[PDB]
């Protein structure tokens, strides 16, 4: 009973938190294995990231200016390089507290949880899902960036995110741990303005699914559409068009409900078209679009 | 920039979690020390749960009868006794991640993190608060009980909550750690309803600050209220009655935006009688409470 925006046990994440400190800039690091991830912006000081050539700035850098402490002991810096837009310092020493893990690039709509710290040390977790216009809506103060996204399937970490830059609107950009920014995003202090930020429609069908799955059913009513139908209303309403992908990937959801994808749209239809007439939704007066049907699945059967 | 429903890092509970098994029922259990937590309905069948004599049935229940397991280790139980709700296994070894830790009893409007536990394996953390009639909305199932609830000071966990039930209406009843249930509730399988839930006023005051310090401050307004106008204004949408140890603990929040308590009043005054005309806050389509003005505080300035 009940439904809750959950993030992964960050345990596993919290092991691997170092504070990296070049020159007066310090920030988070990943530290797996001997290496040690983090934004390259750590080699800049703030007039430096108006317009940065980090080929030139790392030119006067060496593996002693980078500092990386773990906890409260220091690791030996033995290599570093840029890989896109994150640094890679090889220290001495494997970090013992490594857990399984892999790097994966996300897709816009997936979701994931964020471990957000400061000089190395964890503040806090919370899920995210990355926009489709690249962006995540994160809570970043300065001093958070290297903090990383993850997901966690049994016990293996799949690190999707590292989070390096505020917009000026407030939402928030960063790379997959290549260092390859999701979205247009360049790591520069200069204004980048986010595109449309559209409605997840699956994860809101996913939401939808879940409400009634826990009792929330005012919202079920006699009618179906059609995927063009439905997707006329939303391209309307900014959500992401439909597709027989997403109709497939709501299958359990409407195999354990007995209550088809295309009536759920109908659903979701009506709810774009009147609102929620001042009612709740899981304890919401909007349409969650931040719940996977792969989290729905997880929270609503309790996988660990 | 940013305000997110943020979580604690799990990590320090995570290390404390066991699976204690009784018969045929299995739950979660405490491992801090040598001592193991769990509710005292592990001792019972799903029959004896209708109307249970726990000191009757733990009479026929001796040391070896309780399995713990920690991972994939198996523990000595080398004692077991009964206090209030909770059962205490002594176990031959020290839990060696037992953090530094306190048991608090928590009041309602006081917010804590819950690590959802299935099988004693993590499943989630989010953020939750006891409601003003004791209950919580979580996210809980079958195998959930003994999952427990936290807050963390730097590096004291004070743990303040396990999982013990579902009431008929989907929402959670547990106890401190002590065994003592928040509420009227008793750990049988008998319907009990609960009281009104008020909305958390401090908390909601505490929020309105964050989207302030955030951006969102379409909702201020040209206007103030007194303690007494505000409270008839609370009591008519069962919202709890906001005291000076209330404005006293917006103080800080008070201080950072220049924006007196009273006149934060007004604006919430405004959105009570009003609505939100469809705008959002913080994302959010209706006002917040699980935010108290410590959290607040915490997030907006980066505590770790
Ligand atoms: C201030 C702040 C708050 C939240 N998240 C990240 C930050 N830090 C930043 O946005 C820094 C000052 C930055 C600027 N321009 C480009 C990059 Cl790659 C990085
Ligand atoms: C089914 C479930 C879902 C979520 N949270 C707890 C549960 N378990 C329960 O509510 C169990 C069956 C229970 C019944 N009556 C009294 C107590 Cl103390 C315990």
């Amino acid at each position: 009973s009940g439904f809750r925006k959950m993030a992964f046990p960050s345990g596993k994440v919290e092991g691997c938190m170092v504070q990296v400190t070049c020159g007066t800039t310090t920030l988070n690091g990943l530290w797996l294995d001997d290496v040690v991830y983090c934004p390259r912006h750590v080699i800049c000081t703030s007039e430096d990231m108006l317009n940065p050539n980090y080929e030139d700035l790392l030119i006067r850098k060496s593996n002693h200016n980078f500092l990386v402490q773990a906890g409260n002991v220091q690791l030996r810096v033995i290599g570093h390089s840029m890989q896109n837009c994150v640094l890679k310092l090889k220290v001495d020493t494997a970090n013992p507290k490594t857990p399984k893990y892999k790097f994966v690039r996300i897709q816009p709509g997936q979701t994931f949880s964020v471990l957000a710290c400061y000089n190395g040390s964890p503040s806090g977790v919370y899920q995210c899902a990355m926009r489709p216009n690249f962006t995540i809506k994160g809570s970043f103060l300065n001093g958070s960036c290297g903090s990383v996204g993850f997901n966690i399937d049994y016990d293996c970490v799949s690190f999707c995110y590292m989070h390096h830059m505020e917009l000026p609107t407030g939402v928030h950009a960063g790379t997959d741990l290549e260092g390859n920014f999701y979205g247009p995003f360049v790591d520069r202090q200069t204004a980048q303005a986010a595109g449309t930020d559209t409605t997840i429609t699956v994860n809101v069908l996913a939401w939808l699914y879940a409400a009634v799955i826990n009792g929330d059913r005012w919202f079920l009513n006699r009618f179906t559409t059609t995927l063009n139908d439905f997707n006329l209303v939303a391209m309307k309403y900014n959500y992401e068009p439909l597709t027989q992908d997403h109709v497939d990937i709501l299958g359990p959801l409407s195999a354990q409900t007995g209550i088809a994808v295309l009536d759920m749209c109908a659903s979701l239809k009506e709810l774009l078209q009147n609102g929620m007439n001042g009612r709740t939704i899981l304890g919401s007066a909007l349409l969650e679009d931040e719940f996977t049907p792969f989290d729905v699945v997880r929270q609503c059967s309790g996988v660990t």
